[PDB]
């Protein structure tokens, strides 16, 4: 059988390429990603069909219905068979899901437009002056909403009850609202897409301060499926054969504009 | 049952204490991984001993015979439950033992004496007045042994045929080879071991360049043994909650002695 891969477009990972309408298939995409499952597939020997998750999120449980939404829900709830995608590796995933060895490390950082009065997360605590929020439906709002750490839980202290919110859908949305504040807004964000963005013409923001944590990107799949075993040991293979420092700086900074 | 734990001296994962001749059991020992293990059998709820490797080795396969040894070596013949220690994770490993999440990220890197003129891999390949090596029956060998990358091929075939023999039995054989050598001999470590020392008295050595590859540590047990999904589990939980980040900077920063 072909197997359904769900991912998510965000650049680099996946990104609709600059032709796409004359294009068909697998052939629509590019990225990061779409050059790993690529890979993935051929070394685990297996024919696949990318496919954009229906609700543009990553994947999160309401509270109350209990549902999982985004690539996690099409995961959980048969929709899909694999998800190639800057999917945190995090517990309560890996309690309903299976997840690979990380494909690439990132940490929870700061984004400020350049020459925003801040150096870290305490900085950030410690005033008002300077608004700060998260993507929506992601891991990095829950490591907010969960943490016992001071700075942490202040921080979400103040950010579940800003208003307006200082939450976005899409990290496109953030960027945008960093880049149009004139320096009032920080956002929140995994270190690889605050480097990438980094690198990005209008070279206007930059990551401030070390990482919030330390963690990483797995491939997932569904509890207990057959392609977790196969996929893991193409990741571990991959990564000793160099495939994916060659993807990173293909897709960061061989293309760097800054 | 009382859980066997195989682990290994080395700092400053594993160490003797101080008073050390005074005490028993588990008290023996301090260290990262001592923490550790302490945590991981707290949230998992089992009772342990924790036993050092009878052979001193972290574990590799003897071409020709096909025996493991090591702490691999301990698990696959069935010496012991879990290996809790800066036990590297590898393809050919994880093909015969099963690996949690990582707990720490590392990379091979350069060890030298201070002063010594070497600023990178290339330099070590470029040159032969600086001898350079790394510790046998680990990762770090097999990666030069295994490398397509023209830089760590034309280093393995010098390491490989080098007299006298450039490679160590031990990391802190390895170290006392820099210290002593007046530059004449670089070490080829994890990045890990290589900071923690660079902030130890005598203050004599350096990490220098960036590292080799990108990879992890993780918590080892027998292929399809049933610890194998709560030790991963209270791994995630460990790190979620900030504990591995509180180890991390109690052994090697909170310690810093330069
Ligand atoms: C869902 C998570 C999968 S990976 C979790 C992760 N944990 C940590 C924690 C720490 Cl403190 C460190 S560090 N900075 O001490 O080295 C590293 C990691 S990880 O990247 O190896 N994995
Ligand atoms: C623990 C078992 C297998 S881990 C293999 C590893 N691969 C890499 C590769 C890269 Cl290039 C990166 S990085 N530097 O781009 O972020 C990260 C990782 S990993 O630590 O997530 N896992
Ligand atoms: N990588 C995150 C989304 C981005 C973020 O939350 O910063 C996740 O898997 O939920
Ligand atoms: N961590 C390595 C040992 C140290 C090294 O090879 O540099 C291993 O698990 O084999
Ligand atoms: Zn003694
Ligand atoms: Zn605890
Ligand atoms: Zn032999």
């Amino acid at each position: 059988k072909t197997v359904v891969v769900t991912t998510i477009l965000e650049s680099p990972y996946v990104m609709m390429k600059k032709n796409h309408e004359m294009l068909e298939g697998n052939e629509r995409y590019e990225g990061y990603c779409v050059d790993l499952a690529a890979e993935i597939a051929k070394h685990c020997g297996f024919k696949y069909k990318l496919t954009i998750v229906g609700d543009g999120k990553y994947g999160a449980r309401d509270a109350d219905t209990k549902i999982w939404n985004g690539m996690v829900g099409e995961l959980v709830y048969g929709k899909a068979d694999i998800a190639i995608a800057p999917l945190t590796i995090t517990l309560v995933r890996e309690e309903v899901i299976d997840f690979s060895k990380p494909f690439m490390s990132l940490g929870i950082s700061i984004m400020i437009k350049k020459g925003t009065p801040i150096e870290s997360a305490e900085d950030l605590s410690k005033q008002t002056e300077i608004a700060y929020g998260t993507l929506d439906s992601g891991s990095t709002k829950e490591f907010f909403r969960r943490s016992k750490i001071a700075v942490f839980d202040k921080m979400w202290t103040y950010m579940r009850s800003a208003e307006p919110s200082v939450f976005v859908r899409t990290t496109a949305e953030g960027v945008a609202r960093v880049r149009k504040s004139k320096g009032k807004y920080a956002y929140l964000l995994e270190s690889t897409m605050n480097e990438y963005i980094e690198q990005r013409k209008p070279c206007d923001t930059m990551k401030v301060g070390g990482n919030l944590d330390s963690k990483g990107y797995g491939i997932a799949t569904p509890k207990g499926s057959s392609l977790g075993n196969a996929v893991n040991l193409a990741v571990l293979k991959l990564s000793e054969q160099g495939l994916l420092d060659k993807l990173k700086n293909k897709w960061w900074y061989d293309k760097g504009e800054c």
